[PDB]
DNA sequence: CTGCAGGGTTTTTGTACAGCCAGACAGTGGAGTACTACCACTGTGTAAGACAGGCCAGATC
């Protein structure tokens, strides 16, 4: 890190790791793996989050209600917590 | 100091071999999928005032 960047610490681990994969390669990774940081979501993005509560009604208690149960069931939680909302 | 010009630097950007796995293509017969209109039918507009005519009460003469 020193030499190349001074504290970069997030692109030396992807660049070698989403790559690395490829090359015994099936591809199915590379979508999830691609997607994965930067574009967009993974989960969802908290605007779309934010106007999937707003814009359908749902009390923030009951949000967060529905958060808890698809986060503790199967999950991998998808939606994003209130305070990031 | 500016201007451009040989080449330096390191680094891009891709082509070069050759083997190989993945998943798309195409079939099917139809499955049961997913998304579609369509159907009546709804919710939010929410309280005062002005104006005419009566006529009785009661003051004024």
């Amino acid at each position: 890190a020193e030499k190349e960047e001074g504290g970069d610490v997030k692109s030396v681990c992807l660049t070698l790791f989403l790559l690395a994969l490829r090359a015994g390669n099936e591809h199915k990774q590379a979508d999830e793996l691609e997607a994965m940081m930067q574009g967009r979501g993974f989960g969802l993005h908290p605007a779309v989050c934010l106007a999937i509560r707003v814009n359908t009604f749902l009390s923030c208690s009951q949000y967060h209600k529905m958060y808890r149960t698809v986060k503790a069931t199967s999950g991998r939680q998808i939606f994003q917590p209130l305070h990031t909302l």
